[PDB]
């Protein structure tokens, strides 16, 4: 089994800083581990539980693997988690001022016994603190950085762009780069940085690694790199949608001309499946109106709206029924096209089929439940439309159904 001393018998969360030091000394003796400095883990039991095995490994390369697994054994035996926040820190870390971040450091040292960290170690506001990675926390404070990061993640669980800098960072000029440093300085309450430190253009700036940012500006470097990466994620998402709306317009014309191969190519690259023109037409509208049966089926597979209405109120079923494309009607009906859809003038698909004398479509519409008694704004049923046209064949089938 596992045997523990009396002074360490208590649960690890309640351990004092001295208890944690005695645990390392006891661990080294019991397991013949390489001698460990008492200062390697200057924290209480509550802070120790926050550490991941990675942090244990980094603090002690030789015995960090064993110490973590040994601590995990103790934790299993007993059957950090609850943190009390002061009023000034009850605000969400996003809204924290730079003074709030300094107070958070002071409270963390009191709550978890930690080596004193200067307020200038994290000279930034709450927004910048969230950007920093765990490695940045360790670099700024080796003794307490990892604990602070894990503490911040627990609190969390429990980008405005200036117009002149709206453009992509690749095209940033030398003057634009300096303004980005200034705007970031006031936005994140960073320490002011000289323009000479980053004497380069936007395309030159992108080459730099994260270490280059920390070398040129120790105080604000890591924030600036993480900020630049967030912009690129924003721009990539921004430009990806602007390219999709332009490919959607190409899909509208490609679905109008019957370009089967080009439609699949545009769809594969992210063209909008439900793109709309000025008249309100979608790629499914135009393909159905012009009888491109093959294109209609691929659009349905990619998620095009079968019952979408344009500005006039005409659904794809209306266009397919009016132009006499019987095959497309059956496919649309299968994908749950509305048989009784009304356009602005009150014409159901049955009305349009009767208006242009497509007898085969009329039978299919009546079979799928199209309303015979439905009336348009002129108070005319589909049967009435056929009488004026003179289509005796269509009229006879309608006349039978009262």
């Amino acid at each position: 089994s596992i045997r523990l001393p009396a002074h360490l018998r208590l649960q690890p969360i309640y351990w004092s800083r001295d208890d944690v030091a005695q645990w390392l000394k006891w661990a080294e003796n019991e397991f013949s581990l390489r001698p460990i400095d008492s200062n390697t883990f200057e924290m209480n039991g509550k802070a120790l539980l926050l550490l991941t095995k990675e942090d244990f490994r980094y603090r002690s390369p030789h015995s960090g693997d064993e110490l973590y697994e040994l601590l995990q054994h103790i934790l299993k035996q007993r059957p950090s988690t609850s943190i009390r926040l002061p009023a000034h820190l009850r605000l969400q870390p996003i809204y924290w001022s730079r003074d709030d971040v300094a107070q958070w450091l002071k409270w963390a040292e009191n709550e978890f016994s930690l080596r004193p960290i200067d307020s200038n170690t994290f000279e930034m506001n709450g927004k910048a603190l969230l950007l920093l990675t765990k490695e940045d926390f360790r670099y700024r404070s080796p003794h307490s950085g990892d604990v602070l990061y894990e503490l911040l993640q627990h609190i969390l669980k429990q980008i405005r762009l200036p117009a002149h800098l709206r453009l992509q960072p690749i095209y940033w000029s030398r003057d634009d780069v300096a303004q980005w440093l200034k705007w970031a300085e006031n936005e994140f309450s960073l320490r002011p940085i000289d323009s000479n430190t980053f004497e380069m253009n936007g395309k030159a700036l992108l080459l730099l690694t994260k270490e280059d940012f920390r070398y040129r500006s120790p105080h604000s470097g890591d924030v600036l790199y993480e900020l630049l990466q967030h912009i690129l994620k924003q721009r990539d998402l921004e430009a990806e949608a602007a390219a999709a709306e332009d490919l959607g317009k190409k899909l509208l014309e490609a679905a109008r001309a019957g370009q089967d191969d080009e439609v699949r190519i545009l769809m594969a690259n992210g063209a909008d499946v439900n793109a709309t023109d000025n008249d309100g037409y979608t790629p499914l509208h135009l393909a159905a109106s012009n009888g491109h049966l093959e294109i209609v089926e691929v659009l349905l597979k990619n998620g095009a709206d079968v019952n979408a209405s344009d500005l006039t109120g005409i659904t794809p079923l209306h266009a397919a029924a009016a132009t006499g494309h019987l095959e497309i009607v059956e496919v649309l009906l299968k994908h749950g096209a509305d048989v009784n859809a009304y356009d602005n003038d009150g014409h159901t698909p049955l009305h349009l089929a009767a208006k242009y004398g497509h007898l085969e479509i009329v039978e299919v519409l009546l079979k799928h439940g199209a309303d015979v008694n439905a009336q348009d704004k002129f108070g005319k049923t589909a049967f009435d439309i056929s009488i004026d046209n003179g289509n005796e064949d269509l009229a006879e089938i309608l006349q039978k159904l009262n």
